DNA sequence: CCCTGGAGAATCCCGGTGCCGAGGCCGCTCAATTGGTCGTAGACAGCTCTAGCACCGCTTAAACGCACGTACGCGCTGTCCCCCGCGTTTTAACCGCCAAGGGGATTACTCCCTAGTC
């Protein structure tokens, strides 16, 4: 029973994006998110911004 | 593909007779006019006083364009579910039937209130 499947790809996506905005320490990294996304898995900015809806 | 002759049926409408009440007519009738008073409250200044008209230079706070962007009102698709028109049944007021009081008037017996004369 992996998590992937009870929760979906939109879940586990605004999972990762909390947890890389829990990841900075300040007001500067918060632009930042989607880069370090980005360097992690691989996806462009624009989905970053388009369908991440962070806080 | 979509239009309609015929038919079923609702509408508009004026004769066409019966009814009850809108309006006129009659008999009171009571309240608005009107004489006065006398004194009350608002018009007429008048002194006052008090908030606003326009003016001056700033201050960034809102206002607006531009560009991204993005998701929602609306319009497309389909089904499904549930309410209507019609057919059958049952409460629901309304008007007749009957024998007995209640009573309100209505009149009959009578009995006291009234009043006359040898």
């Amino acid at each position: 029973h992996s998590f992937e499947e009870r929760y979906t790809q939109q879940e586990i996506l605004q999972s990762d994006r909390r947890f890389m905005e829990l990841n900075t320490e300040n007001f500067s990294d918060l632009p930042n998110v989607p880069t370090l996304l980005s360097d992690l898995t691989g996806v462009p900015r624009d989905r970053i911004e388009s369908t991440t809806k962070p806080i």
